[PDB]
């Protein structure tokens, strides 16, 4: 009596029953709306007018008023998720007549003629039947079993009222155990012209597998098999935390688990629950938890837990505050013993979440969703293009790989936005040039994608997870001794952890790279990342410095936690000659605090086995003796200027584009004359020599020796023997 | 908990106002409220649990009436136990924050209630808090909370004992580990607390669920039980939060390692 809102529940007892028009609503509500039992009922689900015209019936006086049942077929057709709010309404005009109907054979190769066996009678024998959406189980179809479903979205009938979402009609068939101009034609999927909300499948998300299988296991073990875990007596966890940069797709995980799960779920509206009355929010939360526990399979979804649950230490806002945190933890600690209940909470930043929620008592299980790497970006672009299809755009694998390589610091949302505004750029180009031609002819190419990266205005530039592009050995021309040394250093831990454990030697976990400001000490990290195939943490020196006091400590602790959590890896520092000096040069107390924290983290009380830390510096004396202590950063590499062979290889690679035979240079006398330079200096010399070659008559097929020698006058090495002697003296004392 | 409640006449002979409040303070996750449950279960006396901010209402006098009633039925029956939890929000520091509304007036009423009619009686109040200085010094007085109980981070021996206890309760039909493995785990778990150890056990069980499913193709867990391989992982992925403490029991080495 006097109803306000309704909730959904699948029709039990399976089989057939009604399967379309169950509608087990309490008779009081039926008499309240003055609706004929032998007439259609309409439920709107808070919006989306059309109100889902479906016939109704009466219950057995046991079904409570709040909950209603409207069949799994309609549940899947309308993308109805168990827990959404539903609102009833008066029925509209009667549906006239159905014209064509046509099956689609979803997720299958069709060819059902052998297994057809007159499915038309079974499909259209049901009462009601709103044509564009039906979905039924495979049931039993002769031999072979298997699972088959069809798509019935396509239609050609016209309806005067545009209010109705799926424009149902009337069915009049003739059969036993005559149609309308057959139904079987083509294997089309859901038609786009109806703009229906399609369900989200796990195939939509790409490049996020490694944690998505873990999340699937963690959400399936409490629900599907609660008794197996409860037999141990430790009880299954109830809280799963999803964290990461914005746009990674936590909302996607929430939506896809809501869609793929046949059990009831409960979602929150966030700030909407917050009200002026202190007790109103408490009562709403208690009612939500009571509803969740009443239905034995339940799942709780929380959006923006940080806003709902801010930190007490950071801000004492008052009113709606950690009181709700205390009541939530009290309710969720002893809501049930075994049950099957899992709570999923997604936060933008984990640090701002109060430590009460971030305790193993409630949210021990955590899921880390970082920014996509090159492989994940390639996977999402390959998946992203598939949705558009080859008809809408001609893109090959090489273009996808090039885009993934170019797009380094881009979030998943940024990629989809780039695709959308690439389509926009295509529309403007077509309208401007072809004078309103069909948009399918121009389709999508790389020309608009280039301008897309040009004007995308990215938002993920500032991050501590910068990964340099993969660079192979052939690019780097250096000394074989240093390469052998670093190969041994990287090969010791990965395939000798057991040997270290048996012997007790462990690993030095510290390598110092000091040398002239030339080359071979920065791109060697990229070469190492390419060769080893292990994720690297390319963290620049000055970027960790922040105006706010303690922000650098937060960043370094977060990066250490990520390195520990991201398997045995290697962390590379671009420069350390700026943070390390505290006594030689005047520095703030923040720098000293950060240095002390780094010293305590590297080998202070806590020793890390899997991770390996390598430090590169441009000036060695800036590292204090506290950091330059035996047991840490013991290895020292001179990594001086490149030798004759290294410079020759660099020059050969630089001149590979040009023609050496036409120029007549043997690539040896140039290296003999270019001995005091560096690899980067050689690259710049070749660049300016090519510029001098091309400024004469635009494009040229070769660079001449006269241009080489003129550029040799033009440029200077800029390196003095005094700094080399100083580096040698430092190497002697080490 | 025994001497005041069970034998109040021994103190009433002295007649010097026996203590009523017992302070249970320490790091979070040390096992406080679960230990309190044991004191409630093993005692046949009445108990009373205060939800804290849930009891707090918008009306100024509603909380006063409800809590005065709570005390009325507490003292109506002679054998009674009083449990107070999350006193930090219940009794914030007056000087730290002058929030108003529900404020130190509640604290003053509690003081004048517990110090008002209790001469000998038989009444005990259990106080549980995370960081003691959040409770105002008025309650942290020999007049109100003279009794202090120190609960801290477990050491090597306590961690070994609790691990042996959890595994013993869990039974050996589900795991195979000897005393030296437990000792090694306790030594490795330098900075963890009992909640962290329970999380380690649960994550080790989960690691088994992941490994057991994805590898042996839905093989029986029994013929799989619990090893240290998954356990060793669990402690890596537990993401410790009990690293930052002033108290630190750094490792031990015998005289054999002493070179001097
Ligand atoms: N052969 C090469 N071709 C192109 N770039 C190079 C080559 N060798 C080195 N570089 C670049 O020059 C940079 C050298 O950095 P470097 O000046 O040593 O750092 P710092 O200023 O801290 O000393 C590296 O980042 C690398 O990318």
């Amino acid at each position: 009596k006097l109803p306000a809102e309704f909730i959904t529940r699948p029709h039990p007892s399976k089989d057939h029953g009604k399967e379309t028009c169950t509608a087990y609503i309490h008779p009081n509500v039926l008499s309240s709306l003055e609706i004929n039992p032998g007439s259609f009922c309409t439920v709107g689900k808070i919006g989306e007018n059309g109100i889902l015209v479906i016939a109704r019936a009466g219950d057995e006086e046991v079904h409570p008023v709040n909950v209603i049942t409207l069949s799994t077929t309609i549940r899947s057709v309308g993308n109805l998720i168990l827990g959404d709010r539903l609102e009833l309404k008066k029925a509209q005009v009667q549906p006239p007549y159905a014209t064509k109907v046509t099956v689609g054979s979803l997720q299958g190769y069709n060819i059902l003629e052998c297994m057809e066996e007159k499915v038309i009678q079974k499909l259209l024998d049901d009462s009601g039947v709103i044509m564009p959406g039906m979905i039924f189980q495979n049931l039993k179809t002769k031999a072979g079993d298997e699972s088959i479903d069809v798509v019935i979205t396509d239609a050609s009938d016209d309806s005067l009222p545009d209010v109705s979402q799926l424009d149902l009609n009337m069915d009049d068939m003739y059969g036993g155990l005559g149609s309308t101009h057959i139904t079987f034609s083509k294997e089309t999927q859901a038609n786009r012209k109806y703009n229906l909300p399609e369900p989200l499948s796990y195939a939509a998300v790409g490049g996020l597998d490694k944690e998505i299988e873990s999340l699937k296991s963690a959400i399936e073990i409490p629900l599907h098999q609660p008794t197996l875990f409860s037999s141990f007596g430790v009880s299954p966890p109830r809280g799963i935390l999803l964290h990461g940069p914005p746009g990674t797709g936590k909302t996607m995980l929430l939506r896809v688990v809501a869609n793929t799960s046949n059990a009831h779920v409960l979602t929150i509206n966030g700030p909407s629950i917050v009200s002026k009355y202190l007790g109103e929010t408490e009562a709403a939360l208690r009612d939500i938890f009571n509803e969740a526990r009443k239905y034995q399979p339940s799942i709780i979804f929380i959006d923006e837990i940080d806003s709902i649950a801010p930190n007490r230490a950071n801000d004492d806002s008052g009113e709606v505050e950690s009181r709700v945190v205390a009541t939530l933890l009290t309710l969720m600690d002893g809501m049930g013993a075994a049950g099957k209940v899992v709570v999923i909470a997604a936060t933008n930043r984990p640090n701002s979440v109060d430590p009460a929620l971030r305790r193993p008592g409630r949210f021990d299980q955590e899921v880390e969703i970082g920014i996509p790497d090159v492989d994940a970006r390639f996977d999402i672009l390959t998946k992203q293009f598939s949705r558009m299809s080859s008809d809408r755009h001609v893109l090959d694998s090489e273009a996808i790989k090039y885009i993934a390589s170019k797009t380094h610091g881009y979030v998943g949302a940024d990629l989809t936005a780039l695709c959308r505004e690439s389509v926009m750029k295509t529309i403007q180009r077509g309208l401007g040039t072809d004078a309103n031609i069909d948009k399918f002819s121009l389709k999508v190419t790389l020309k608009d994608v280039e301008s897309a990266m040009v004007d995308i205005r990215p938002s993920a530039m500032r991050e501590i997870f910068l990964e340099m592009p993969k660079v192979y050995w052939s690019d780097i021309g250096g000394q074989e001794e240093l390469k052998t040394k670093m190969k041994e250093m990287i090969q010791l831990p990965l395939e000798a952890s057991e040997t270290f454990a048996r012997l007790g030697i462990s690993a030095p976990k510290g390598v110092l790279l000091y040398g002239p400001p030339g080359c071979s000490k920065t791109l060697t990290a990229k070469a190492l990342a390419t060769e080893s195939g292990i994720n690297f943490l390319a963290v620049k020196g000055p970027e960790i410095f922040n105006k706010y006091v303690g922000e650098s400590e937060r960043a370094i602790r977060e990066i250490f936690r990520k390195a520990r959590s991201a398997a045995p890896s290697i962390i590379f520092f671009d420069e350390i000659d700026a943070l390390s000096p505290d006594r030689d040069g005047s520095s703030t107390s923040a720098a000293n605090h950060v240095l002390t924290s780094l010293l305590n983290e590297i080998d202070g009380v806590e020793e890390l086995k899997g991770v390996v830390i390598v430090a590169a510096t441009n000036r060695p004396d800036e590292i204090d003796a506290a950091l330059l202590r035996p047991g840490r950063l013991d290895r020292h590499i001179y990594v001086g200027p490149p030798d004759v062979n290294a410079r020759l290889e660099i020059l050969k690679k630089c001149t590979k584009k040009f023609n050496t035979e036409e120029s007549g240079v043997d690539l040896h006398e140039l290296a003999d004359r270019t001995e005091g330079y560096s690899g980067a200096e050689v690259v710049l010399l070749c660049q300016e020599a090519g510029l001098a070659a091309i400024m004469e008559d635009l494009d040229v097929a070769k660079v001449e020796l006269r241009h080489f020698e003129k550029a040799f006058k033009g440029i200077a090495r800029g390196i003095t023997p005094e700094m080399l002697s100083y580096y040698e003296e430092f190497a002697l004392r080490s």
